[PDB]
């Protein structure tokens, strides 16, 4: 069973702004997704400090970057706290209506799209480079769910029958045809070194055969 939801009008407007605005500095999407993974890893670590059983679903706290040139996908995997179905539906765990309002006021006053993370809606920067995004997630308190959207005002949620993850989130970016530089090892290494140098978890860039 696949459930289709409409985005809140303000989030659909955020997504169209990201897709339509001429903005060359698209590489910041990766910093934003790694930042969200770091935050999710911090959340499960914090819960584990008082309840070690929180890590029964996996003790390793890490981030993997998996490019696949055949599928034209870049996957960002983390073993953080994950998201429940309600978190996915509620804008992937954000207060995105108020974040979008603040971001749009900042843009009108001179900010630029790279500042999106300061408004707590950095996930949507994925649409600078992806035509479709799939988010697979597993939280200790819920089942494994797949969220997906190609923008256009809607998203889907379903229970995922695919490869079980113990706990965490996988963001699969189905890249736009002209954004394949983000599958190149040297380009990803450059972006991680430039923008993600103070992330306190191992970031492993996988290589391809
Ligand atoms: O909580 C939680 N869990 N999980 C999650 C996620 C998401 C996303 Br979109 C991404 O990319 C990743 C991840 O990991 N989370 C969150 C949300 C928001 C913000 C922050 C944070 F951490």
């Amino acid at each position: 069973a696949v459930e289709t939801f409409a985005f809140q009008a303000e989030i659909a407007q955020l997504m169209s702004l990201i897709i339509n605005t001429f903005y060359s500095n698209k590489e910041i999407f990766l910093r934003e997704l790694i930042s969200n993974s770091s935050d999710a890893l911090d959340k499960i670590r914090y819960e584990s400090l008082t309840d070690p059983s929180k890590l029964d679903s996996g003790k390793e706290l890490h981030i993997n970057l998996i490019p696949n040139k055949q599928d034209r996908t870049l996957t960002i995997v983390d073993t953080g706290i994950g998201m429940t179905k309600a978190d996915l539906i509620n804008n992937l765990g954000t207060i995105a209506k108020s974040g979008t309002k603040a971001f749009m006021e900042a843009l009108q006053a001179g900010a630029d799209i790279s500042m999106i993370g300061q408004f707590g809606v950095g996930f949507y920067s994925a649409y600078l480079v992806a035509e479709k995004v799939t988010v697979i997630t597993k939280h200790n308190d819920d089942e494994q769910y797949a969220w997906e959207s190609s923008a256009g005002g809607s998203f889907t949620v379903r229970t995922d029958t695919g490869e079980p993850m113990g706990r965490g989130t996988k963001v699969i970016l189905h890249l736009k045809e002209d954004q394949t530089e983000y599958l190149e090892e040297r380009r990803i290494k450059e972006i991680v070194k430039k923008h993600s140098q103070f992330i306190g978890y191992p970031i492993t860039l996988f290589v391809e055969k």
